[PDB]
This record gives C-alpha cells, sequence and structure tokens, in this order.
C-alpha cells in the first residue's frame, strides 16, 4: 500500500539494503516501474520531480500513483517529491498526497539548508510525511556538518555529496565515489541515506539506444560494483531516472526506425515498457530489494 | 461533469449539432483532448476501445478520466466504452463506472443484433448508462430494419453503416457515403445517431507525418465537407482516433530526427499532445460543438 516513505527506508536501513527510487512522468512509466516491483517481490518508491509534476499536474500524479497501488495493494509504495526546490513545493505535496518529500537546500551555506530544511520538517511531520534533505555539492559532504544536520533537523533520510551528479554524463574520466565519506557519514548519522545521480547505464541499454540511431557521446554511469558498494556502506534509496529514459526511449525509436507506417501509440509504448521494466527488475536485484516484501 | 452519455447526445440531437468521440489510450492523449475541450467550451465524449482497456487497464482507463473531469468540472463529459464485443465487456464497463457503452453485435443477423442490444441495454439502464448498438455492414443500413430496432431495443444511440470504415485507408476509390439513408434512418428512429470510421486525415496532419518519414501511401479519410453533411444528416456522434495517433506520433518523430541524444519523454510528448489537441479544436469547430458548455 501507500505508505510513509520512513517506513520503507528504516527498513533498508536496519537490514542493510537499497530500494531503487524510480522517476516517472506518465502512465507507462509508472506502469513498467509496478509491474517490476510485482515481479521481483520489491518495495517500491516512486518519485516525481518538480517538472514531472508541472507535466502530468499533481492531481494526476498523485492519482494514477493511488490508482497502481490499489492494483498491487501488497506492495510497499511511497510516493516521493524529488528535488523539491522550495517549502511551498514541499507544501503543496504534502497537501495533495505524497507520502515523502525532498526539499534540496544544499546550494546554501550549512545554516541556512539547515534552516529551510527543518521548516519543510515540522510542516511534513505534522501532516505524517517523512522528509530527505541534501548536504555537499560537486566541496563534498562534511560528515560531522551531516551528523549536526540530522540531530537538528530531524530530517529522516539525507542524500550526502560523494561524487555523483545527474544525467548520462557523470564522469569526464573513470568512475569514483567517495566511499570512506559515505561510511562516515553513515556512521555518524545512523539513518538511511540517499544516493542520487545513480543511473548506470548498462551496456545493453545504451547499445538499444544507439542501435535505433540514438547517440549518447561519451555518457558514462556508476557502475553497478559501485552501486553494490554504496549499498554496503549505507546507501538505502537510490535515486534511478536516466536508465530508465534510455531504455524506454531506445524502443520508441526502433519502432518509428522499423515501420513507416506504424501510429499506434501502443505498438510503440507496449515494448518501451517491457524494456524499462526489465532495467528496473535488474536493478532491484542489484540493490537487494527482491523479495523484501 | 462527468455525465451519462446520452445526456450530451439529446442536447447534440436536438440542436443539430455533432460531438466528436475522441479515443485515447494512455495519460498525454486524454490530457490533449480535455485541453481541447476546454480551449473550445465544447463537450467531450472521451471513449476507450477494449484493446485501449486492457493496454491501460479499466481501473486507469476510469480513474484517469474521473482526475480530469475533477480538473475540469465545467465540461460535460460521457466515457464510452467503444465497439464492447460482449454482454460481459459491457458490464465491466458500467460496473467500472463508464458512463456510455457500445456493443456491435453488427456482424449477426437482425434478430441477434436485435436481441444482445435489447440484453445490454436493460443492464445498462438499469445502472444508469446509455447504450451505443449498430446495424448495417460495409449490406448498408436498412431503414426500416433500423426503426424497429430503435423502439424495441430503447437503445439510446444507433451507427447505421452507411458507407465509412476505420484506420487510414477508407476509400480505394472516391469518398462516398449514403446521405440519403442517412435521413431516412434520422427520419424514423429519430435519435442521436452516431458515425463511425470518421477521421479526415487532415492535409496539415498528413504533411506533418510524412515530413517526420512516415508512411501513409494510399490513405484517404472522411473529407471535411462530408463530415459537415453527415452533422446536417442527424449524425450527432463522431468517432475520431486515426487522425490523433497521425498528428501524435508525427511529432514523436520529428523529435526522434532532429536529436538523437534526445530521451526525455516529455520533450517528445509535449509537441505531441499539442499537435493531437489541434486536431481535436478544429474538429469541435467543424461539427459545432465549439462554445456549446
Ligand atoms: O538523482 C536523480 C536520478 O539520477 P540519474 O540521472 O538517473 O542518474 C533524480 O533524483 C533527478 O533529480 C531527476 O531525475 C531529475 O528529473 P527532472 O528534473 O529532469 O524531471
Ligand atoms: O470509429 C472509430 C475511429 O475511426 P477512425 O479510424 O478514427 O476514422 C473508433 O470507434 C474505432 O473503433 C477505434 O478507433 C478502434 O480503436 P482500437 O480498437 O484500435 O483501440
Ligand atoms: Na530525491
Ligand atoms: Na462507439
Ligand atoms: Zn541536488
Ligand atoms: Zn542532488
Ligand atoms: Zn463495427
Ligand atoms: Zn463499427
Amino acid at each position: 500500500m501507500l505508505v510513509k516513505g520512513n517506513e520503507i527506508l528504516l527498513k533498508a536501513h536496519k537490514e542493510g539494503y537499497g530500494v531503487g527510487a524510480f522517476n516517472f512522468v506518465n502512465f507507462e512509466m509508472l506502469n513498467a516501474i509496478f509491474e517490476a516491483g510485482n515481479e521481483e517481490n520489491s518495495p517500491l518508491f516512486i518519485q516525481a520531480s518538480e517538472g514531472a509534476i508541472k507535466y502530468m499536474g499533481i492531481d494526476m500524479a498523485v492519482g494514477m500513483v493511488k490508482i497502481m497501488c490499489e492494483r498491487y495493494p501488497h506492495i510497499p509504495v511511497a510516493l516521493h517529491l524529488d528535488h523539491g526546490t522550495t517549502f511551498e513545493s514541499c507544501e503543496k505535496a504534502v497537501k495533495a498526497g505524497f507520502t515523502s518529500v525532498m526539499i534540496d537546500a544544499s546550494h546554501h551555506a550549512f545554516e541556512e539548508n539547515l534552516e529551510l530544511t527543518s521548516k519543510v520538517v515540522k510542516m511534513a511531520h505534522n501532516a505524517g510525511v517523512s522528509v530527505e534533505a541534501e548536504l555537499g555539492r560537486l566541496v563534498l559532504v562534511n560528515p560531522k556538518e551531516a551528523e549536526q544536520f540530522v540531530k537538528e533537523s530531524q530530517v529522516d533520510y539525507l542524500a550526502p555529496a560523494i561524487g555523483t551528479s545527474q544525467g548520462a554524463f557523470k564522469f569526464k574520466g573513470e568512475p569514483k565515489l567517495d566511499f570512506e565519506r559515505l561510511q562516515e557519514v553513515k556512521r555518524l548519522t545512523n539513518i538511511p541515506l540517499v544516493l542520487h545521480g545513480a543511473s548506470a547505464i548498462p551496456d545493453n541499454v545504451r547499445k538499444s539506444y544507439l542501435d535505433a540511431g540514438g547517440d549518447l557521446k561519451g555518457s558514462k554511469g556508476v557502475p553497478f560494483e559501485f552501486l553494490q558498494e554504496s549499498v554496503k556502506g549505507g546507501i538505502n534509496k537510490v535515486n534511478t531516472d536516466t536508465d530508465l529514459r534510455i531504455a524506454f526511449i531506445a524502443e520508441v525509436r526502433k519502432v518509428a526506425n522499423e515501420d513507416k507506417s506504424q501510429f499506434d501509440l501502443r505498438k510503440f509504448f507496449s515494448p518501451a515498457q517491457l524494456a524499462l521494466k526489465n532495467v528496473v527488475k535488474e536493478r532491484m536485484k542489484l540493490l537487494g530489494s527482491a523479495n523484501k516484501i
């Protein structure tokens, strides 16, 4: 069922596994994510960015997820506002029915980040909603700051900057993350931690995309082994979007290329859903949330 | 708000205009249709085929429409099962919350078509749901059969075969419809009538599809002038799907062609929604449902 984000992530925290947090922008993405969770017996974090909310309308974002939760009532599901940029945005999400909200104030100095995060936490906790915040920038997280930040804000989960970035072009050269910083943050905070920019761009997905005429010039994601290492270090929420988009659009491009007469939307989007679903299923197995319901 | 189909079509029948009945398979199609109705101040028939229902799930088909109706509460909307093939399918749609259902038994002889239609009508009317049926095959409709069929079945609206067919390839030669049969059916039945296979393939939609590399070899739709003549002859519900698909997919193909690095779904589907919306807006103006709220 639809539950507070902490319900899912406190379990992952105590049992030492990662829960993928999968972005969606429409029905096809959401359906494929849910079918993956059903097939792998995995809890689900479903997340929508501010741009996704603008595209769908917040009423449709929440409404579609509630329909899907009722279709699969045995699956723990949290609905999460990804990268909220203002208090008002987080408050709108709480009022619409999100069960987790993130406030990204990491571009501010410690004191202002803490102040704004604490304001969001007070509002969200009063409504029974869990909160994510972010600390560090690509300087990276100061683990002693993270300790005090969590103690004072009462935030439920923290995204500490350890070297990732969003999108398909994460590393100019070889992938590298600061796992020692991660472990120190985990030791001092003892809460669930969040990894942003965690797409892997797997080889099969990249190939599917390029074969269909797409270009991913110099793309590089987080290797599978780094994702496993981050879970071993205490990451419990693993934000994943780019991998889903590439796998989905590769199949759309393929249909467009191979039948110029095809205009049935379902003939484009059924194979796209399948490819997205498979990415999610594999990721749930990799992160350790499979068979955890 | 969401209303019985007959509420919308009795008005169209009395006032002599046509209401487009627009198919959808996902959120993007549905959103564009509703924005068109909002912008043209037009009532909406929103329809889902059995295949569309399988693709979305009936819970999502109804649920998304209910969200959209709440977003635009001033627009009269009927939610219609298009081309139900069995009593049980129509019954499932009634139970899920559809406000209009169609049973297509036109491939049976008169007596069996009438029997099955009557069974659907009894079930749907008991639940406050309107019913569409079909008579004739591309032998065309016998107006005297239509008279008896409507009287005995109590069906709310009838689709009489006058020469259309579904899809992009409607006429091997010149477009021809039997407007005399139409007028006789209307005179004898005095109920709202339905035109199936009513896409026009407008020149600008065809051009966009071809400019993006698509193939529509041999395609031919119902001319705008024939749609207007049909309305003058008593057509009140105008089933439209192909035009929407072509306009939408033309823009998807265009985005794929012009940026091989693009994999944000919203960048494909925002222009696709706009093109679909514009087809619907123009069609609402052509059929006379604009400014009828
Ligand atoms: O960390 C993220 C995903 O990382 P990724 O790019 O998949 O490695 C998400 O939380 C992003 O913030 C989200 O994908 C941004 O979405 P939009 O703002 O483009 O909708
Ligand atoms: O008459 C119709 C549309 O006509 P069109 O092809 O747009 O001229 C609809 O009622 C069709 O029955 C519907 O488009 C079929 O949809 P699917 O069965 O392919 O979903
Ligand atoms: Na987030
Ligand atoms: Na119909
Ligand atoms: Zn950030
Ligand atoms: Zn971030
Ligand atoms: Zn038919
Ligand atoms: Zn038909």
